């Protein structure tokens, strides 16, 4: 594969040398006792060495050049593995492949040893990871800042068809990429009280929690740029208990909260948020000094959701309390420095911290928040005199049994730019959700449609597809994905049609081999791979997919002799621990497979399997092997989505609603090349207006009725007939996401999917039309937009020495 | 200095190269931002690389050769720093000194950056450290096994004259010597219950705590041998709390219990003891397999006190329960494998675990302990028919309100050899303490007089003394200390007399510079350095030293014009957190200095200072600068001592009682070259027989009376007159260590010390007579004895390729 680079003779000689050097000096092993794991580490250290030169030169270059610096604050960085990605971006894949081969090793076997850096829940976390990659590839002096969770997203195990949660001990064998920096440790304060003296406020009597930075290299695509991702680790500042009690403060960075789009309100989570903000901003203020009028010209702080929103009052605290800037100048600086990115409209995702909890944990911040609110509302009152309810709606403070602070409101008030993550989402922010904020400051609202990196999500996971594409158009598309459009010229090319189809079958055979090897699960390779992989939530409607699967099963039993395109339906994703419904849903999926997968009448004509522990590395295996991409969220619920983009970039056809980025993907490729179905936002609203009555659908659709009765009677749970009563009850009477309402259109749409799959040539030509138009969804495009429209810096693909 | 080795041109070139390589690749720094700390680490990694080749070859050699293996189980390993020691044993000191010099660095400045591996309390821990060094130098296939405490002995701070305890975060900047081995992690079980089936007992329903090994290299003196010290680290095997709760099991290896010679009975301590035993023995059984009749021929398990005593029932558990050996054969194997080393006779040091606590935590072990006891007592009854009280005295089980298990009794019953740590101590074990065990099995009891390593304790800490010695007798003494005897030939050599005196003054100027630099404390360089450094306990009698200091002060005030040899009295050591008296004593020391050090009449004629945070690295600084070594424990209380040996090896004259190894040191050098004083064990016994009445001494000694009244009235605590009432009360009515009884002889003896110090020539000639006869106290001699008399292996100084 030519996109994998050259295997120079000297380069390969040096690689083997250093591989052996590390096995000896770093791992202290001989080839007599060395295990594949040792071999993976020897290679990892060898590859890591290649990053050091550029890593130091890059940061040095930024110091010499002094460009505006971008600080991307996020509570999650879903990075995945680093070995292949590092090799790809440094052009060392083939060389390492050859070197390890000469040493009698299978580099791919070694790559499977690496642990995912799963410091993210799903989309939001992964976007930050793709962003770091694009910001590096775009030559930006960007700094990712987050927290180094000791345990990332829990490793999911399926036991008895039920999800089981296990600690994700990802640092067990160490992390060869990060560089601990105990020397740059900073103090973070909690609790305490405020003293207002003759020099102003003073935050005193606080408990200290030290923040230890760990820096990880972020390589751009072959431009010799290596940026940094800084993750903070919590460190403590009779006798035995006191030493043991050091655990309490160090628990702050222990584990990533596994909630997806759901606000909890745990004090430990709030501490984690402030912890990353306080430390990060100390780093920022100091770097800046090595005056404050030019702060926004040299500093950009991007908030990934409201998680690090505390950076607004924190920046104010620093400038006013410690730097002695007058409130007004400080605020001008703050707003021009901060920008906020909203990721969802679902109300239960919004962060509204009880004022009492903020008053106790961060007394000085609450005071600053109240002051920010007064002046902000004062502005609203001056723009809309007499509009009292607007004041109540716009307020950062929410009244109720428990007074709270709306963090989204704080972010809008404290940032010069606010953006949605897809056109439809960004429009609704201005239309509904923040309509009032939009009317006050229209110029603040923007859109930055999400994207995925073509490196990890194409060249890395699909070397075969990337090769045949390069064969025709060169390698330039790799960091210029819009060039994929030149592929529309091959819709009638018999060679390309053959190859696209060939690559997809190879990926499917590979994924089949993976499942056979790791889980002993056998799937039919000559079946349509229908895949829905994403976090398990009601708004994503894995239940709608379940209804369809059962429909296919019942239709086969009713007319056995009737041919149907064979399908292997794969659903994967994690349910948040404690979310009862999401876990009942995972159980229904395995429960359906228990019947379906063992019916002799059905045989290998239909198979339903649940992909265990869906994570970044699994996404890289299954997505390139998918035929149909399921993106069936209820219209108006999925802000953007990114998994949809990955499936489009990898040769799968999409079946979905006009929601999130699905809309822009259909527009890019042409609605005729997308399997669009069901309600549109407007239709959902009309149902809401008159009230959603699931009974009507049940009453009017005999096939749906049959499935509800099978679930109800215990057809899919013979030993425990009433096992799914809650799913049934929710569907019939408390379904906020109208599953039944899109049932008919969905089943009909799937019929068309099968129809097209029956025609291999047309299936593939439509696929080509999809890949050829996925270009807009590369994160390089998104980041360039952030750079020019929000940060105020010009991106550049120019190489460093 | 010639004992420091050669500075080869190529060697120096390569060192600098690798130093720079590590600064770049390992530390990811440039010389623009590098700090001395970075420089220390760059050198440390560079030096560590030199150990790897031999480390792998040595272990490989032991595998090929298959010699009997020695497993030294200890709960403490007071290692101190590793950089200089590594350089010394590999002959790289001068080369590294030159290399770093050429790089513009002061290697000694860099050495001060290293953190002590203070995983020990005092003597017992340090002996294990010196033993590892000697076992390596003696070519033994020896393996040190312990626990990797996250926090070693607390760092002591003196605040307001009071000791303050701070966590000893020694791994904060990492440990460049150890090699983590997560791949060799083993499971350790706790709690649970026993199931007696048809295949015997089965330990089930236990909670698991994983033991992660960390291996540290142990270099022998220039023989190319590099053994291993294995330290185990505890690892865990709604959702958030469960992840946080992983801390509980990991707390097992968190911090070293700071008690010196005092049994507590904390369950966490018992868990730590079993943790090291279970893991260590798993390693031992496995290694052995890669049959059991030859186990004792291939395995030696040395127990450093009763801390790892659980290895006896644990070995039995393994052989009977898991290996299916009949009880009798298993026991024969066990006893022949285990040997026990007793370190103290003080009753409050003995480990007597409540049976209920053992029954709960290790149910199967208690059962085995009871079975061991029955059969053992059965043997006693058969050897002494009708002697019922002997049975009660020898029993492993102790009756009382709370039934307990005597671990010392378990160790004697389960080992083929039992030894004291000095001749006097070993004799009393046979005479009193274990008189009954001795009568049953006389052949079991031995003596292994302690020793210290001449490498760390001479060549390392006193390069000057080691140089002048080498100038006359060569370097052979370094690993053959008995050769120091050839120095008796220079008692009249004017050159040697000049040089010994010169070296001592250089060490004193250096220690003075240290105190000035680090603590801003100024000491008179032309004063007698009177030093007592050791853990703070009543039996060590720092209080006796205090009484003398006050005597000197009162005598100066009474006769100001009377010349007295100027003295800088230095007392240092840590008091166990919670030991009220030991801490009151530290306060009295600083309290005396507060008066003495500020009396204008006294001036620089007498100074009392408390050396803060006494630890291995401090011992290396102060001992070589000491004139008088204080070893004044009450006769019969200090089993051996090792600090005394260090002072003798380094040119200090000793003032002490006929206790522990003091006795053998006087015998080696000649009592006329030692300042021996006070009661002998026999005299203590007679006082005990009639009852110790401190009042008598108070009544008959006017000078002592004066001091007690000064303490009582508040002369040394004006702001709090009653501050020392407890010390006074204890001395007058509850002194178990008869301080007053040795007061007169002690003050008189100190008078003779001053008399001799007035004659520099004779002082030095007597010193020479001391250094020349310290040879017997090198740990190489002790270990060789252990090897031939207990382990059954022949030591060897032979070099490896
Ligand atoms: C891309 C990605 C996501 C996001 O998928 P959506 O379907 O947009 O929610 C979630 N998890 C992982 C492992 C991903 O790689
Ligand atoms: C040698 C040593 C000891 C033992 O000293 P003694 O006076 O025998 O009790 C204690 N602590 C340290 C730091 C040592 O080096």
């Amino acid at each position: 594969i030519s996109v994998r680079g050259l295997a120079g003779v000297e380069n390969v000689t040096e690689l083997k040398k250093n591989f052996n050097r590390h096995l000896h000096f770093t791992l202290v092993k001989d080839r007599n006792v060395a295990t594949p794991r040792d071999y993976y580490f020897a290679l990892a250290h060898t590859v890591r060495d290649h990053l050091v030169g550029r890593w130091i030169r890059t940061q040095q270059h930024y110091y010499e050049k002094d460009p505006k610096r971008i600080y991307y604050l996020s509570l999650e960085f879903y990075m995945g593995r680093t070995l292949q990605n590092t090799m790809v971006n440094l052009a060392l894949e083939n060389a390492c492949d050859e070197a390890t081969y000469q040493l009698g090793l299978d580099m791919e076997e070694l790559e499977e040893i690496e642990e995912d850096a799963g410091l993210g829940n799903g989309g939001l976390g992964r976007l930050a990871a793709c962003f770091l990659d694009s910001m590096a590839t775009l030559g930006l002096a960007a700094y990712g800042y987050g927290i180094r969770y000791e345990f990332g997203i829990f490793n999911q195990k399926i036991c008895g068809g039920w999800q089981m949660e296990e600690a994700d001990d990802w640092l067990r064998y160490g992390n060869p990429w990060e560089k601990a920096r105990p020397e740059f440790t900073l103090p973070v304060h909690f609790y305490g009280r405020v003293e207002h003296t003759s020099q102003g406020a003073k935050w005193v009597d606080t408990q200290v929690v030290l923040a230890m930075p760990y820096d990880t290299p972020v390589p751009g695509y072959r431009n010799n740029v290596v940026n940094t991702m800084r993750l903070w680790s919590a460190k403590a500042p009779g006798y035995i208990q006191a030493v043991l009690d050091r655990n309490l403060a160090e628990n702050i960075s222990r584990v990533l909260y596994p909630n997806d789009n759901f606000f909890e309100g745990k004090e430990l989570r709030l501490k984690q948020e402030y912890f990353v903000v306080a430390a990060t901003l100390q780093d920022i203020i100091r770097r800046f000094k090595s005056n404050f009028d030019a702060f926004p010209d040299k500093v950009a702080i991007q908030l990934n959701d409201t998680h690090p929103s505390l950076a607004i009052p924190e920046l104010m605290r620093v400038l006013v309390d410690l730097e002695r800037l007058d409130w007004d100048k400080a605020w001008e600086v703050t707003v021009k420095t901060c920008a906020y990115t909203n990721h969802t409209v679902i109300p239960e995702a919004l962060e509204r911290w009880p004022v009492h909890l903020l008053e106790t944990l961060l007394p000085r911040h609450l005071q600053i928040i109240y002051e920010i609110n007064q002046r902000f509302l004062n502005r609203v009152a001056a723009a809309f005199p007499g509009d009292v309810d607007r004041l109540r709606r716009m307020s950062l403070v929410e009244e109720g049994a428990v007074k709270r602070i709306n963090m989204a409101h704080l972010c809008i008030a404290g940032s010069h730019a606010v953006n949605g993550v897809a056109r439809i989402h960004s429009e609704i922010l201005k239309k509904t959700i923040f309509k009032d904020f939009y009317e006050l400051e229209p110029h603040k609202f923007q859109n930055k449609t999400n994207g995925i990196t073509p490196r990890r999500w194409l060249v890395l996971c699909n070397p075969g597809l990337a090769e045949i594409i390069a064969e025709r158009i060169g390698e330039e598309y790799i960091s210029d994905l819009d060039q994929l459009r030149k592929l529309l010229s091959y819709v009638d090319d018999e060679a390309f049609i053959r190859d696209v189809a060939k690559v997809k079958q190879e990926n499917k055979l590979k994924f089949a081999a993976y499942l056979e090897r790791e889980y002993k699960v056998h799937i039919n390779p000559n079946s349509l791979f229908d895949v829905q992989v994403k976090r398990i939530h009601e708004y994503k409607r894995q239940l709608l997919n379940c209804l369809h699967v059962i429909t296919l099963y019942n239709r086969i039993k009713k007319e056995p002799n009737k041919f149907v395109v064979p399908r292997t339906v794969m659903i994967g994703g994690k349910a948040a621990p404690g979310y009862h419904m999401a876990k009942m849903i995972i159980k229904l999926i395995t429960a359906i497979g228990d019947v379906v997968n063992h019916d002799p009448v059905v045989g290998d004509r239909l198979r339903v399997i649940f992909l265990e522990n869906y994570r970044v590395s699994l996404a890289e295996k299954v997505i390139p092997a998918a035929d149909l991409s399921e993106q069936i969220s209820t219209a108006g619920t999925e802000a953007s989505g990114t998994g949809n983009m990955k499936f489009m970039l990898n040769g799968a056809l999409t079946i979905g609603t006009m929601d999130g980025a699905n809309v822009e993907m259909a527009e890019e490729a042409g609605e005729e090349n997308f399997f669009i179905f069901g309600m549109r936002v407007e239709d959902v609203d009309r149902l809401d207006q008159r009230g959603y009555n699931a009974q009507e659908y049940y009453d009017r659709i005999p096939e749906l009725r049959q499935i509800i009765e099978q679930l109800s009677s215990g057809f899919f749970s013979p030993k425990q007939p009433d096992l799914f009563k809650d799913i049934v009850n929710m569907l019939m009477h408390h379904d906020r996401f109208k599953v039944f309402a899109d049932y008919e259109e969905y089943v009909k749409c799937q019929e068309r999917v099968s129809a097209l799959y029956k025609n291999p040539r047309e299936w593939t030509r439509m696929v080509i039309r999809n890949i050829a138009t996925s270009g807009k969804f590369s994160s390089d495009r998104t980041i360039a937009q952030y750079a020019r429209e929000i940060w105020g810096v010009e991106p550049s693909r120019q190489r460093l020495p």
